[PDB]
């Protein structure tokens, strides 16, 4: 045939299923993508005017602890050195990020050894327990205290999610969030970097395979009834809106998006940083990026004299917008495990598979989308496909 | 022969020589040390009641942008992804340094962007002319301004050469100490670690060669005669002091050395960083290492509840002291070339080479001693072996 296995949709899930049927089974894949882009929403492009390189939905920092896809994914790119790191605007000051030894001298006035950090924190939080909070904004109380709570978590979780923090769940917040050194790096994974040549180089570096087949501008609902007349044997793997898949037969799954205003400035540098968080409730935004500062190693290749910027507003998401995370209200689980009986009878009487951030109503990062793929690709694909 | 070569002294630099000579000419290289152990200043051990990796001559922090040299030396010893970062106390406030925008913000009380920054560093040293500057002092407020000056540059620098700023020459600040954007990494170079093992493993990897014989505890001067006497052919490496070689026939070389107060806390974290900087006048100590936080990755096998911390005090050498840092007055300046000629002559007459951070009165970091040591081994002793 000229096909043995069809993928619906190019982010890091399809690609990964798609590859690893292409290299190791030797199989024939055919890949359908709606977008005009190979990648999902891993994607980046270049800025036409400075050349600096943008992810189109959302910086996207690559992290991992797990060494099998760290291994995996540099078969196909290699990794800065970069270290994410982000600062946090509050009342005219940047302030070092994440809690710790530099935020706690910054806004308490003075140095805190590790060990009186810890007694101020116990001293700040001591006024509710743990144990007694009913919402969001207590049990942050409860760890950090309200001096701390007011200044950076309030406004920035209020703006997140659209909400009043008190009208949150105490189960959003499951552990301490208070380093007791000066230890900054944002994240805590063994291995860490960005695409030496970008996202969008490293994505189709994935589909580059003599056995891998992509139709780019293709709708999956379009064309199905057609590819699967081809070859009614081959499995189809759907990383596509799960709802979507069965005509919202059980109502539409809720999930937050984003919108990102982008301007290129005539300034060299607007920030000095990659991120910085913006924590008062005056600025609409969340954090404001400046990409050029995610890849310093081109420097030299970068406009001197310009930037790009690009500030992130979170609100929900209505028909068109972009879904970007789950909401998971109580109705939006039920729906889901509703979908999910559906998706498992499909694969059964369909040898459709369902996967991927929007397959299953899920977030991932990039490393778990990864994971997820390698693991049906192990313990589902292989049957699937002899 | 036993030997083909004689190496005086088991640093860097001798043993960048000796590992040469052994692996690449295949000739017999006897090394010769005067004191316990290998590996010159570079030399770490265990503190016994922790087992936490000391550097024995003061903190050292592997760092290069030589290519070759980072080949070279990852043959006999892996480095860990160790970034240095310092912080600098001022009254009773831990600032973010080197000084950047980090700095700027915390000392003068709010967010200045990178173009403000610059700015207000313009204002702020817009005093003093570079040009007109006649000492430390005044090259220094020229460059960054009174208030920062007098806050991290006046005291720290007073304590370091035990001498009023006042009464030190302009020609010892070159270029702006100021950073217009958050990067508080330490260093600027492309390599940068710590070995994985420790310094006493890697150095003495570099001595286990089937063709290198090793004599601790053993002065040249009181052994040469007879071992020159076994192979009058062979060449000497000489890494020892300078002027001691040649009887301070020319008068002594100005040091200044250093006092490591080491102390072993009963808290397993007493700064939650690896090096504080002491910037006030009130600290008698320039600074003070913390040596767990060199090695993150060893914290499983760090004790829990003790730490090992070591705070560095600066003076002038007097007999017996360890000799550090070249003092270079021009008093000192003229002594040396005086001796230069006496080496070239020893070298000429006597197949005896001089190198080395004593061998030739200089500072170097420890990627410059194994540059130099590569370059007198492919531009001297390759001839000077056949
Ligand atoms: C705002 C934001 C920011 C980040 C991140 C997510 C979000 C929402 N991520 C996570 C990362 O984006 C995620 O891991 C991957 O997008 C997962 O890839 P998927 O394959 O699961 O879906 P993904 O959404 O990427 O791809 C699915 C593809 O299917 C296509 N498609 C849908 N319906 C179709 C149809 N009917 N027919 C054909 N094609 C169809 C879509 O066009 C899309 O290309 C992240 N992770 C991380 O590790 N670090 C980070 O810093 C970030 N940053
Ligand atoms: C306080 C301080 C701190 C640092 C550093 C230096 C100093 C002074 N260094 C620099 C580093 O220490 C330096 O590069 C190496 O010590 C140079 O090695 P050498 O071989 O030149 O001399 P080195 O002094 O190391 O070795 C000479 C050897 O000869 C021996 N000897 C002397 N006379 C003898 C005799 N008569 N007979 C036999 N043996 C004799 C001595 O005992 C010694 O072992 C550093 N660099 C860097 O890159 N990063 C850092 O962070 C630091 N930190
Ligand atoms: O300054 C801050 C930052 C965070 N939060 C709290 O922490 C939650 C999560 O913070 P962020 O979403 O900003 O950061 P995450 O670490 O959870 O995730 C970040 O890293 C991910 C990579 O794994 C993605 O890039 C993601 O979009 C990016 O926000 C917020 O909703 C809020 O409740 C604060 O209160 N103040
Ligand atoms: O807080 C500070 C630090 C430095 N200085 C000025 O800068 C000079 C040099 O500073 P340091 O000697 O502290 O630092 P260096 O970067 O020059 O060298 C450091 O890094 C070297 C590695 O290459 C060695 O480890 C060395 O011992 C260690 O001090 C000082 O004399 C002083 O004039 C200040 O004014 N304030
Ligand atoms: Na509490
Ligand atoms: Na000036």
């Amino acid at each position: 045939s000229d096909f043995d296995l069809i993928v619906v949709g190019s982010g890091l899930f399809g690609l990964t299923v798609a590859e690893r049927a292409a290299s190791q089974l030797g199989k024939k894949v055919l890949i359908v993508e709606k977008r005009s882009h190979l990648g999902g929403n891993a994607y980046s492009e270049a800025e036409p005017e400075t050349g600096i390189e943008i992810h189109k939905y959302g910086a996207h920092l690559f992290h991992t602890s797990n060494k099998r896809v760290w291994d995996y994914v540099n078969q196909f790119t290699a990794f800065t050195g970069y270290q994410h790191r982000v600062f946090a605007m509050h009342n005219g000051t940047a302030y070092q990020f994440p809690m710790g030894l530099g935020l706690i001298n910054q806004f308490f006035g003075r140095y805190y050894t590790p060990d009186e950090a810890r007694e101020l924190i116990k001293e700040q939080s001591a006024e509710i327990d743990s144990k007694d909070a009913t919402n969001l904004e207590e049990k942050a109380i409860s760890l950090i205290g309200r001096p701390l709570y007011e200044a950076f978590i309030r406004d920035y979780t209020a703006k997140q999610w659209q909400t009043d923090p008190k009208e949150l769940p105490a189960g959003n917040i499951t552990r301490l969030p208070v380093r007791y050194n000066f230890d900054n790096r944002y994240f805590n994974d063994t291995y860490e970097g960005l695409p030496v040549d970008g996202y969008a180089q490293w994505l189709s570096n994935m589909a580059d395979h003599e056995n891998i087949e992509v139709r780019l501008d293709t709708d999956w609902f379009e064309v199905r009834e057609d590819l699967r007349a081809q070859n009614p044997e081959a499995p189809v793997v759907y990383t596509g809106p799960l709802d979507r898949y069965f005509d919202y037969s059980e109502g539409h799954l809720g999930w937050r998006t984003l919108d990102f205003e982008t301007e290129v400035l005539n300034t060299g540098d607007f920030q000095g940083t990659p991120v910085m968080n913006y924590n008062d409730a005056e600025f609409p935004y969340t954090r404001i990026h400046e990409f050029r500062h995610f890849h310093p190693e081109r420097e030299d290749r970068h406009p001197k004299d310009k930037t790009v910027i690009m500030k992130e507003y979170s609100r929900f998401a209505e028909e068109g917008d972009e879904p970007y995370y789950p909401i998971n209200t109580p109705s939006d689980r039920e729906m889901l495990f509703k979908y999910r009986e559906l998706a498992d009878a499909e694969t059964e009487s369909g040898k459709v598979y369902f996967g991927g951030r929007l397959g299953t109503y899920q977030y991932l990062d990039m490393h778990m989308a990864i994971a997820s793929a390698l693991s049906m690709f192990d313990n589902k694909l292989v049957d699937a496909l002899k």
